[PDB]
């Protein structure tokens, strides 16, 4: 009914648009270099560092891997 | 046929992508630092204020939480 | 095998992300402040002005309905 | 677990968002103006070149065709 669930504070702007696994896990980028991972619940399950803003929004594979690009000019495949 | 149906006027630009739930609200940012949550019908069921722009597009999960990110450096997680 | 079908002149940029109707057609905003209906074979089916560049990328409702953010501020229902 | 399954290095940033085609193809546009179709062990499948930046991100038909927007003003159609 539009009250704050949770906030999770990174460490730059999200300008990333999150994505939701099978099991619930959010996966969203930020400014601050990261992909995020994060737990239904608000807390932080990984992060996984690239060299540059991550602006690209997640995709995620049938297998579980995560896609995503970067300023740094790669795309990446993560393991969830 | 291209018809506007209506408009819903934020106090900013929309640059964040509309996203429509299971009982069609639609979830948007704006540059004026809100979520904005509409009924189908053009009038405002709710507004979440963040501390920046939402240029995040939002995602919905499968309990009805949005989730979006912020230039505030949060990602939001908000009851449906 | 990664050739050209077919491709579209706008005015301006298109940095806004291409949705699709059950019945194929495309829509996509452009810099050039208009959301565009295009057929699957390349040709225009309509075109909408707006009163800035169309950054946000459309989403579409259960009934047809085109739902867009402009840059002039506003979220747009526009009828199929 | 959050390990880098690969990385496919492009010549710019990739703002673009992958999209995932039904044979698990990626597809992600790039600063350095192509888009690219990557399989899901890492290797390059093929490229196309626009005139522009590809920042928006595409989309896939039912028929397997990526439309993509570019910063050259185009809304490209790529057989698969």
């Amino acid at each position: 009914n539009g009250k704050l669930k949770w906030k999770f504070e990174t460490g730059g702007s999200v300008h990333s648009s999150p994505a939701i696994g099978q099991d619930g896990t959010i996966y969203v980028g930020s400014n601050d270099h990261y992909l995020y991972a994060i737990n239904p619940n608000g807390k932080l399950k990984w992060k996984f560092e690239t060299g540059g803003s991550v602006h690209s929004s997640p995709a995620i594979g049938q297998d579980g891997t995560i896609y995503v690009g970067s300023n740094d000019h790669y795309l990446y495949a993560i393991n969830p």
